[PDB]
């Protein structure tokens, strides 16, 4: 069995290997790399997503969220208070000034310290989850505005077309921005470019793994737990790894930087932070081997996890046992 210990696996595609993005994720997956939960790919250095990012300042945020947190530094909810519209370059001056700005730090892990330390005491302002793509039209490898859709993967694999669309989204973030503990809807794979700024650092479980942090996060946030069956689904809950070292959660950790795509896999379990201003890309993806995993994901009923529209083909097609209680959940 490749990567028996689950570890974070890196790659370093040649040009001619980031030709096909099918053909590249099932080479990971024939090395490992799924086990993780995670994995990086350092693009060819002859590639680029774009010319220059000297033209993005008038984007909008239509909903910047500041992310306000409850409980302890290791062991915190967040909930998103809507703000404002502002655009990019409104944004990134916001993310600079002193009450918002990186602190100084030696190194990615002291930086790491103050975030686990600091974290609760701070409402840092994210602009996630803006529809939209930084790749240029004449990007063809890696385009994450021009990968197979999800909706064919299905209809490829299983014969059933169904309605739905697939589109990549943007995330501005700051210093303590933070994405809380989850897998992805249907327990689809992502895929994360990180145009630019400051770097981003995740966590991970190996899917093999994942019930153990789902009882753990059960015992922690027990009122939640009561709530929902899947209530790792709202995207609201922020563990440690102290806490996940303290309970014995097998768990990683690694630093994306500006140019660098992260892979999450099937019912990889992750969380993290950005250092500073940063803007990301990521849209879910399919392949062969995850209609399996998405057959048995998880559903939130309880009304909190609220989606799009294009996962109610796939609790339909997938999981038809489930759908009426979860459809009840969205309406
Ligand atoms: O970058 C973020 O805030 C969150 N991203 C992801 O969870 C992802 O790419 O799967
Ligand atoms: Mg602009
Ligand atoms: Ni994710
Ligand atoms: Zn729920």
């Amino acid at each position: 069995a490749q990567n028996p210990n689950c570890n974070i696996m890196i790659f370093h595609p040649t040009k001619e290997e980031f030709n096909d993005f099918d053909k590249y994720i099932a080479y990971m997956e024939s090395q490992g790399a799924h086990r993780a939960g995670l994995a990086k790919i350092i693009p060819p250095k002859e590639w680029k997503a774009r010319e220059t990012y000297d033209n993005i300042s008038e984007i909008l945020i239509a909903t910047p969220l500041q992310q306000v947190a409850s409980g302890r530094a290791g062991v915190f909810t967040q909930y998103h208070k809507k703000k404002k519209a502002m655009t990019v370059g409104e944004y990134r001056h916001l993310a600079n000034s002193k009450k918002y700005q990186t602190p100084p730090h030696q190194n990615f892990e002291d930086l790491e310290r103050k975030y686990w330390k600091n974290r609760i005491y701070n409402s840092p302002i994210y602009g996630a989850d803006i529809s939209g793509s930084l790749f240029d039209e004449n990007t063809k490898q890696w385009n994450l505005g021009h990968l197979g859709t999800i909706q064919d993967l299905l209809e490829k694999e299983c014969g059933v077309v169904i309605e739905g669309v697939n589109t990549p989204y943007l995330y501005f973030g700051m210093w303590k921005t933070t994405f809380a503990w989850h897998t992805e809807d249907m327990d689809l794979y992502s895929i994360n470019y990180l145009h630019l700024g400051e770097p981003k650092t995740w966590y991970v479980v190996p899917p093999e793994h994942g019930q153990r942090l789902e009882r753990l996060a059960r015992e922690l946030f027990p009122g939640s737990s009561r709530g929902c069956g899947a209530f790792l689904r709202h995207k609201v809950a922020l563990i440690s790894p102290t806490v996940l070292k303290e309970n014995g959660i097998p768990f990683n950790r690694i630093t994306q930087e500006a140019g660098e795509f992260m892979v999450t896999f099937p019912y990889g379990y992750h969380a993290g932070f950005n250092h500073g201003f940063n803007c990301a890309e990521a849209i879910n993806f399919a392949t062969p081997r995850w209609i399996d995993y998405g057959k048995m994901a998880s559903q939130c009923s309880c009304g909190e996890a609220r989606v799009t529209f294009s996962m109610d083909a796939f609790v339909r097609i997938l999981q038809p046992e489930r759908y009426d209680l979860w459809k009840r959940g969205q309406d």
